[PDB]
């Protein structure tokens, strides 16, 4: 079940995988949840996405200390919006190595974000260039194409049935795609489908603004995105 820890929520998804959830009271939109991931890989911990704020992200690290008690080797953040990168300074203060799409790091200052320390680059087929993602262990990083944003990336967890779509994917009962302010409306559907095709064995889809779902999250998201064209 859910574990309330301060103002955040943690949920175990698999033996070595937990979802972190944090909230930002956005005026005119209510208190918006955003999810990321925590993965134990042997004697270290890997984080996918910050919380909305530095303080919340420090709380993620506090939860990790109390519930796992192993060092956080790295974090990867999945685009340059506040829900994914708002807590970068907290990661740096903690001495954690940070990674983002090169384009996310380029965009970070104008989006009001602090850039990650390291830039990921991607092959033409979307897979991360391995040299730019050293020591990522089971994290398999994939750029599906522009969709939710131009820079959005996705992460599969090798050895599990989990893939993380970030803010690209919404669940199978969602009425909308969420924040389309920086979206590529022409390419969104194809990018959602490319995410699915990159992680064909993933039966649990995790995403930023819905609870974990089946692969129907991918098909429904793509079908909704068809309407943008
Ligand atoms: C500061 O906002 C954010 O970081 C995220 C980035 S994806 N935006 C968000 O969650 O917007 C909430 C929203 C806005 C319009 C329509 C649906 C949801
Ligand atoms: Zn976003
Ligand atoms: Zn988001």
């Amino acid at each position: 079940g859910d574990q309330r820890f301060g103002d955040l929520v943690f949920r175990q998804l698999a033996p070595n995988v937990w979802q972190h959830t944090s909230y930002l009271d956005m005026p005119g939109f209510g208190a918006v949840a955003s999810n990321g991931l925590i993965v134990r890989d042997g004697g270290r911990v890997l984080v996918v996405d910050t919380a909305w704020t530095d303080d919340q992200t420090a709380q993620i690290l506090n939860w990790i200390k109390q519930e796992i008690n192993l060092p956080v080797a790295l974090a990867v953040v999945t685009h340059a919006h506040q829900d994914k990168m708002g807590g970068m300074d907290a990661l740096h203060a903690a001495g954690i190595a940070t990674y983002a799409n090169a384009l996310s790091n380029q965009l970070a200052p104008q989006e009001g974000m602090v850039a990650a320390q390291h830039s990921l680059t991607f092959a033409a087929n979307g897979w991360v260039e391995p040299a730019t993602a050293p020591n990522f262990g089971p994290l398999k990083v994939f750029y599906p194409g522009p969709g939710h944003t131009s820079d959005n990336i996705t992460v599969g967890i090798d050895g599990t049935d989990i893939a993380f779509g970030g803010c690209l994917i919404k669940d199978s009962k969602a009425k909308s795609l969420g924040n389309l302010g920086d979206a590529d409306t022409e390419h969104y559907a194809a990018s959602a489908r490319a995410f699915g095709a990159a992680f064909p064995k993933a039966s649990m889809i995790v995403m930023s603004h819905s609870a974990p779902d089946s692969r129907a999250a991918i098909t429904h998201t793509a079908r909704m995105a068809d309407k943008l064209r």
